[PDB]
């Protein structure tokens, strides 16, 4: 994965985290922390508007999911492939994603499950990094993702 799933990972984590605890995080950001500020900015705005377009469906699928634990969070990545790896490509299915998971996450502070967010994240990193690679590669990255959703 290297830089990609680095800042893969990064963003994921900082959004699914701030998401979360309703806390903005205070530490540096690594390499082209530049870019992985914007992509945040532009996770907050698109990604809290497809958790308010979606809730009848992620209430749904969160219901469904059952989650209660540790070994519960472990156990999506196949569930994720699952809807993910069917269909088309695109920057608003992966927004889907990883807003759900955003989600799950508020979900696992209800239920003090809070040490199971950054997983979480690992786990949602994982499966959009290894199936989508050589889309994302081919799109710029998260700099494509910033673009994408560039209001004028
Ligand atoms: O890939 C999609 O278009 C998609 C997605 C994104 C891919 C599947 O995402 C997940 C599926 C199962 C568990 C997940 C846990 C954390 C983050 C994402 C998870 C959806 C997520 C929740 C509900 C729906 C989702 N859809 C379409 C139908 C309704």
């Amino acid at each position: 994965g290297d830089e990609l799933y680095r800042q893969s990972l990064e963003i994921i984590s900082r959004y699914l985290r701030e998401q979360a605890t309703g806390a903005k995080d205070t530490k540096p950001m690594g390499r082209s922390g530049a870019t992985s500020r914007k992509a945040l900015e532009t996770l907050r705005r698109v990604g809290d508007g497809v958790q308010r377009n979606h809730e009848t469906a992620f209430q749904g699928m969160l219901r469904k999911l059952d989650i209660k634990n540790e070994d519960d969070v472990k156990s999506l990545s196949r569930v994720m492939i699952h809807v993910f790896s069917d269909g088309v490509t695109n920057w608003g299915r992966i927004v889907t994603l990883i807003s759900f998971g955003a989600f799950v996450a508020k979900h696992l502070k209800t239920i003090n499950q809070e040490s199971c967010i950054e997983p979480l994240a690992e786990s949602i990193t994982d499966v959009l990094v290894r199936t989508k690679r050589d889309w994302l590669v081919k799109q710029r990255g998260w700099d494509g993702f910033v673009e994408f959703f560039h209001v004028e």
